[PDB]
């Protein structure tokens, strides 16, 4: 309804000029709205909802209208459950596409569809203005902007200002984390008398107190020994949550921190998903990691990478996309009903986190921080 | 002693090859230790502690040895009270010099002086390896590395691993904030039994709950009126602190955030310091601010600027260096015993923070973040 998590396969072959949209509208290329605005003018004049096909994952919340009668404003604000850490504070940008739309009122309104969207971070507020517009129609406005990746993360508020509580109003922030993966955070306006309807999305700091894992000193008690197979799983899925159950493994925290020698293994299970037999849309798993390959020790590069693997159900059998740079693998567990996230113990030191995205649920596992 | 804050004037004239040091060891340039090591090999062999002369401010804490018997290590860690916000993802790099050292014993020890220093930030840990060495002696190693300024801020942990609890062991991180200001954070190892001894360095969120300064509705109850001079001072210096009392003004927060109009003022006082008569070293005040010259809407690059002013006393006459772009100004109060930090109302919107550093006291004032 007015909240949830949905997934889908994205084939730019079908999407009209999809390759171009992804390259000039969802990638920091031309610093002018011109190129992208050209591609959308043509494409969106044919299919107004074309962009939705570029969202591998859609995560939405129902947010109540907030009437600021004093200023005649109707506002919808919400903190998106960003799926993975944005990135290190380096000079690397993400091109975000913002879309504001609504249904066309039965009775022709007096007010024009004016909308202003802003993304604020403690230190700076990024405003989507006319100079950011790349497409505009009666009830849909699309803005484009480049923001340092580190800012697109928990801590960024999205505020949409309108002059009317337009029916079916929604604001979507299209966030590409990779060349082949775009995550769409959506704020769906709901009655101002309703309570917020957040999606089932969670953020879990797996290695809380990254000092306890500094040594093999506690392995035994935390159940992280060659005997336990280094598997101390805990349930992610809440109680009244969908049937599919996800679980995270704490032991990988040792292979990332532990200075003391540790048991060697072919692979580690970062997390697993059960219920694959009932899913109908692809499952997405995205990692955030640093690239081992050392470079200039004097001027170290600290760019955070993101790669998203996609497990799909073809004719009933679940198959995953594979990558060489991507430190994680998606393989089924004992049966088909179970999916596992794997990684070579040798990658943990450089792994920042993995995020699980599937119908009705999103889990952001972090192997850093203490909260 | 084991902790404290000290200040001093810096003249690259009195420092043997200071200009070359600053231009090659404290400025991102050649990405190879070669050029800097050459200078230090010559200069430091003559005066092992020459670098200390480049520190305009030195802030040190006493930190307890922490035994890692398991690995046969002796470690000291500490969260340096970085004086100001380091930068945004859009800032460039800063070339940092890290110094590890100890007293030279009269009796030759079994093992050689060994130290491994790393700077871990929230996500990435920068390790100072042999490839970062620019100078080495029996009991002192100096490393150099370029790091985006954004990382250099509270939340950067300094860890130094030794193999013995060497007497007089200390680690120093030299941080250039401008071409004429360098701040040195020091960790002095103390008894394994002792509690850490941080210096009197605070970080104060002047505008806690920045939204409350959104309009002028409450200016009057809040005690911020043109009639009262827009002054609402709160003591920064703690009860058992040095005689020189420092205070911060909250009223400037309105001028930074208020959407409502505010009374025109010739200037605003951000902070003041009493007791200049008893001071024996210069007083430094550094501002962090944004350039008030708009730019590309499609890619709003928010680059942070730093400018440090110096107030000194020459034969009973306190004079201050004046600066251009520097939005702040240092002037005396009613008496020469008081120093005030002034700013034009117009600059508040772009003012991120101002840091007061003097003998025994350092106050980092932040005009953003309710924390």
């Amino acid at each position: 309804h007015s909240s949830g998590v949905s997934t889908q396969s994205v084939d730019l072959s079908q999407i009209k000029r999809g390759d171009e949209i992804q390259a000039h509208c969802l990638t920091p290329a031309e610093t002018e709205v011109t190129e992208c605005a050209g591609i959308l003018k043509d494409v969106l004049s044919k299919n107004l909802h074309e962009l939705q096909g570029l969202c591998n994952v859609k995560n939405k919340m129902g947010v109540p209208w907030v009437s600021v009668e004093e200023l005649g404003q109707e506002i919808i604000t919400g903190r998106l459950p960003f799926p993975s850490v944005g990135g290190t504070p380096v000079n690397d940008l993400v091109r975000v596409l913002v879309v504001a739309e609504s249904n066309t009122p039965e009775e022709t309104p007096e007010e024009e569809f004016y909308a202003y969207v802003e993304l604020q971070t403690e230190l700076y507020t990024f405003g989507l203005s006319d100079d950011n517009v790349v497409f505009t129609s009666d009830y849909m406005t699309v803005w484009m902007i480049d923001i340092p990746k580190s800012y697109v993360d928990v801590g960024m508020l999205t505020r949409a200002t309108f002059l009317e509580q337009w029916p079916g109003a929604k604001v979507t922030v299209m966030i590409p984390y990779s060349s082949t993966f775009t995550w769409c955070g959506e704020l769906g306006a709901i009655s101002e008398e309703s309570a917020p309807q957040p999606s089932l999305s969670a953020r879990s700091p797996v290695c809380k107190n990254s000092a306890r894992y500094s040594t093999s000193k506690f392995c035994e008690v935390d159940g992280c020994t060659a005997e336990t197979g280094m598997e101390k799983m805990s349930l992610l899925t809440p109680f009244g949550g969908p049937p599919q159950q996800a679980k995270m493994n704490t032991c990988p925290c040792y292979y990332k921190y532990s200075v003391s020698p540790l048991p060697a293994m072919d692979h580690l299970i970062l997390a697993d998903l059960a219920g694959l037999d009932s899913l109908t849309s692809p499952v997405y798993v995205m990692a955030a990691y640093f690239d081992s390959t050392h470079e200039n020790p004097v001027r170290p590069s600290s760019k955070l990478y993101h790669c998203a693997l996609q497990m799909t159900s073809h004719d009933g059998v679940w198959t995953s996309t594979s990558s060489e740079q991507c430190p994680i693998r998606l393989v089924e567990g004992q049966s088909q009903n179970v999916l596992q996230v794997r990684v070579a113990p040798t990658s943990m030191p450089n792994l920042v986190g993995v995020s699980l995205m599937l119908e009705g649920q999103q889990y952001r596992l972090e192997y850093f921080g203490d909260h």
